[PDB]
C-alpha cells in the first residue's frame, strides 16, 4: 500500500492511477500510498491519545479501581456499517502496531438505527468511533448523543478517513480526521455509488454524470 | 503486508513475530506475508472461476437475456460478521486489482442476529467470505438458507482457513486460503472474546489463553 502512486490519464482523457483506468473518476483525493501513510500517522496519534487513560474494569467486576487500558480493558471501538468496515480494518491493525489494545463491535445505521452494538457494556468506557466521512455533520452528531445518552462512556470520540468541513450544517468537529476532502462526493477505498467502486483502492471525486449510474436496488 | 516475516522466540520462550512477542500464541500458524500471499493467489483463482459467467441483468430489467458479470451486475458477496470483516476487506480489494465486480453486504451470525439488506439475489452469481470451518455446521446452516430464501444461480463458499480434520457435516469449502490442524486459531480476524482479531499473523492459541477473558463486552 505505501508504495508511490502514479497519476495520470489514459488516451480517452480518463483518470489513471499506475496505469489503471477510472472511467468514473474526477480526479484523485487521495491515493493508496496517501491513504495509508495518513492512517498510520493516525493510529500513532490514537496510541498517543488513549494509552496511558484508565476506565472502568469489567474484566474483574470484583474490583474498584479504574484500569489501564490492556487486553483485560481494551479500547471499545463502534465501526459504522458498511461504510466504515475497511477502514476499520486497516486501522485496527496499524493500532496493533503501535500496541493500543483494542477490541471492535459494529453498528449499522442509514445516515436511522438497522443493526444495534451487541457490545453492552460501555458505561465508564473510552469509546472511538471509527467513521468513514463526516459532510454536514448530521449522522455523527446525532450518533455521538445516541451513545452518549443510552451507555455514558467515560469519554466518546469519533475518527473519520475523511472530514469534508464545507459541507457542514451543524456543529460538529471529529476528535481525529485522517484526510480532508473538498466539498464534491467522492468514492474509493470505503466510499461508493450505489455499493460500487468501495473496494478501490484510491479515493476519487465521482464525475458527476455517475451520481445517478446504479439505481436499480440490489 | 508481503515482505516476509521473521518468526522466532524471546527470552521468556514466547513466540515473536517480526521481533513482538506474542505470549498468548503456542505457534505460528501463517504470517502475514503468507497470508496476503494466499490471499492474492485466490483472488486470480476467484476471477478466473467468476469472471467469465453471465446470471440475471437487474440493472436493466427490460433485459431477459443473462448478463455478463459488470459494474452493472456485479458478482454478489455475502460476508459474514463479525469474523469475516478484515479478511473481506483485503480479499475485495485483491479482486479489485484482478477486475472482478464485486459488492458486499454482510449477514451476522452466532442463530441469525442481523440479516442482509441486498434483496436482490434470485439468479445471481453469489459468493460467501466466511472466516474458518471446523465441523462445518455454521456454513452447511447458512448456505441451506441462503439457497432457499433467495435462489441464486450459483452459491460458493470462500474460507481464509479451512480445519478439514474437524468436518463433520456434510460441507466442503469451494475455495480455500489455508488449511489448518484442528486447534483454536487467533490473529488476523480470530478472536478469543474479541481479543487478538487485530493481529497480522494468525497463531494456534495457548490453550491456557482459551479462558482468559470471561467477561461480557
Ligand atoms: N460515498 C460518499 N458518501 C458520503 C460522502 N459524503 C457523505 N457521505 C455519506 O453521508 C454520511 C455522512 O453524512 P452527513 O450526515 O455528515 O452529511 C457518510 O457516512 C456517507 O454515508 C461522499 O463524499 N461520498
Ligand atoms: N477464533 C477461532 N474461531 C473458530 C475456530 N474454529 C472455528 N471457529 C469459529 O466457529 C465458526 C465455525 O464453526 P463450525 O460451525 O464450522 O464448527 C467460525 O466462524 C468461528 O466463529 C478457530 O480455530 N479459531
Ligand atoms: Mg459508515
Ligand atoms: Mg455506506
Ligand atoms: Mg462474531
Ligand atoms: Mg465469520
Amino acid at each position: 500500500p505505501l508504495k508511490p502512486n502514479f497519476v495520470g490519464r489514459d488516451a480517452d482523457g480518463n483518470v489513471t492511477v499506475d496505469g489503471r483506468s477510472y472511467p468514473m473518476a474526477e480526479s484523485v483525493v487521495a491515493t493508496e500510498s496517501t491513504i495509508h501513510r495518513s492512517m498510520k500517522e493516525m493510529a500513532q496519534t490514537l496510541a498517543n491519545a488513549y494509552k496511558t487513560l484508565k476506565h472502568r474494569d469489567t474484566h474483574n467486576k470484583g474490583n474498584s479501581a479504574l484500569a489501564p487500558i490492556t487486553d483485560e480493558n481494551p479500547l471499545i471501538i463502534i465501526s459504522v456499517l458498511k461504510g466504515s468496515y475497511i477502514f476499520t480494518a486497516d486501522m485496527v491493525r496499524y493500532l496493533g502496531d503501535c500496541g493500543l489494545p483494542n477490541v471492535v463491535d459494529f453498528i449499522r445505521i442509514t445516515s436511522q438505527v438497522l443493526d444495534n452494538l451487541r457490545f453492552t457494556e460501555l458505561t465508564g468506557k473510552h469509546v472511538l468511533i471509527m467513521e468513514d466521512i463526516a459532510d454536514t455533520g448530521r449522522t455523527m452528531k446525532l450518533l455521538v448523543e445516541k451513545i452518549r445518552r443510552e451507555y455514558r462512556p467515560a469519554s466518546l470520540k469519533v475518527c473519520v478517513l475523511v472530514d469534508k468541513p464545507g459541507g457542514r450544517v451543524v456543529d460538529f468537529k471529529p476528535e481525529f480526521v485522517c484526510l480532508t476532502a473538498p466539498t464534491r462526493y467522492v468514492v474509493g477505498y470505503g466510499f461508493e455509488v450505489n455499493d460500487r467502486y468501495r473496494n478501490y483502492r484510491h479515493v476519487f471525486v465521482l464525475k458527476p454524470e455517475y451520481a445517478k449510474r446504479y439505481p436499480s436496488k440490489l
